[PDB]
């Protein structure tokens, strides 16, 4: 099956951010995924480690607990953006952040994440991750929430 | 950065389990690890997925949303065993699970952990994370709760 591009990736504090769709999917647990058979697309955002990351992190290693929201708008046409959280989930390529999305047809649609470090308050996994501050194993502070932007042309499953 | 070694890796599920310590940490956020002056050893679950995992994680990445619990007795052995859960961080060689210890003096240990995968109901995790299921995109079922065990000798510090 096809993974769509979304724009290309993006380099900020020394993670790569990369943004992709493919056809809805099915998660466990159930209940939290938007039904597939109600959606349009499963949309993700590809977070790996760029060489020297800051956070301590070896270059390629998925970014965890982070927080993402996203917001898709159909450029200048009719209709409210689409928001939503995304879920880090597992899949056969490894962990994503992710979510099913209804669109609003075919047309060009703008895509921005909002990423939340693992210390942000809105991050709900923030009681649950920490980072060693200690001079012998100590990394460098955890970036600042920030926003990542591109565009797509959705078509549909006409593969 | 210098470590030393609970036995050898263990193979299980997928994954590679090593255990490790090294000197006591520092971690944001503040006041959730016992205090570096209080504790003998910072302990790490060094968890990685082997080739073919089964879960979808490529050779080598990090097992993430797991949840460790943890049992450490000395051999002979007048004390209580030493309990704890180790907490997922991130330090200049990457994520680990791990916590400070306070041990009892130097000698033999057994050491146990109890690994949580990301669906159990006892892991305060398991509401952050999914598994695609999918026929196109979805992996096997997560593996059941188990447990392995290491002895090792404490000598300090
Ligand atoms: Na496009
Ligand atoms: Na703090
Ligand atoms: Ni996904």
């Amino acid at each position: 099956m096809l993974e769509y591009p979304i724009g290309t990736p993006q380099n900020l504090a020394g993670m790569e951010i990369a943004a992709v769709y493919l056809q809805p999917i099915d998660m466990e647990p159930e209940g939290h995924m938007r039904k597939a058979s109600e959606s349009d697309i499963h949309i993700e955002a590809d977070i790996h480690a760029l060489s020297n990351n800051p956070n301590g992190y070896p270059e390629g290693f998925w970014v965890p607990f982070l927080f993402i929201k996203y917001e898709i708008t159909k450029v200048g046409g009719s209709g409210a953006p689409i928001t939503g959280d995304m879920m880090a989930m597992v899949a056969s390529d490894g962990p994503h952040y992710g979510d099913n999305v209804k669109l609003q047809g075919p047309g060009k649609y703008k895509v921005k994440y909002t990423i939340y470090p693992p210390n942000a308050k809105e991050n709900p996994m923030s009681p649950y991750y920490g980072r060693h501050t200690d001079r012998e194993t100590g990394v460098r502070p955890w970036f600042k929430t920030f926003s990542v932007e591109w565009d797509f042309t959705y078509a549909g499953i006409g593969k």
